[PDB]
């Protein structure tokens, strides 16, 4: 199986770029993340920081989550992020996505030991 931290780090983590680079960022990036192997993920977000920086959120500001768990944190300061969304001609398995790049506070689920994100809620 694959752990949730794992599964985050996998989904969201972009470290080897500091933003976006071209509208295919997302047809490449969901691709070989493994978001579209089985099927199309709708939306998906992709961070550009350090790992380390993305872990740190979870001992930043705590906020509620959008299902209401307490167990959200919101980054002091904003992040290069990338909202990687299905557009309306996207069909398994020929997925096709809109890259729209930005500079925003993360906020991400974490949990477990060590405490890390295991989701990403959204971005402020
Ligand atoms: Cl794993
Ligand atoms: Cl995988
Ligand atoms: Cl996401």
């Amino acid at each position: 199986k694959e752990t949730a931290a794992a599964k985050f780090e996998r989904q969201h983590m972009d470290s080897s770029t500091s933003a976006a680079s071209s509208s295919n960022y997302c047809n490449q990036m969901m691709k070989s993340r493994n978001l579209t192997k089985d099927r199309c993920k709708p939306v998906n977000t992709f961070v550009h920081e350090s790992l380390a920086d993305v872990q740190a959120v979870c001992s930043q500001k705590n906020v509620a989550c959008k299902n209401g768990q307490t167990n959200c944190y919101q980054s002091y300061s904003t992040m290069s992020i990338t909202d990687c969304r299905e557009t309306g001609s996207s069909k398994y398995p020929n997925c096709a996505y809109k890259t729209t790049q930005a500079n925003k506070h993360a906020i991400v689920a974490c949990e477990g030991n060590p405490y890390v994100p295991v989701h990403f809620d959204a971005s402020v």
